[PDB]
């Protein structure tokens, strides 16, 4: 818990932290369950990623990523078309 300083509104990907959250459900989500592996296998190949997408391409082109995973890869990186000040 703070290791030397966090931004305050995160930096753009946040793939493989929201997708490594679900499985540290503990609570919701048992330790075996379907659904709970939809995750961490997902999160395998997203954390190594670049981890940090526009749209919801590269996630498609990530075997583990896309069996019922991929919509939650956009609910955290649907916020990102953001304008970037033009001039």
């Amino acid at each position: 818990m703070s290791k030397r300083k966090a931004p305050q509104e995160t930096l753009n990907g946040g793939i493989t932290d929201m997708l490594v959250e679900l499985a540290n459900f503990e609570k919701n989500v048992s330790q075996a369950i379907h659904k709970y592996n939809a995750y961490r296998k997902a999160a395998s190949v997203i954390a190594k990623y670049p981890h940090k997408i526009k749209s919801g391409a590269e996630a498609k082109k990530l075997p583990g990523v896309g069996t019922k995973i991929a919509e939650k890869i956009d609910e955290f990186l649907a916020t990102g078309k953001l304008r970037k000040l033009e001039k």
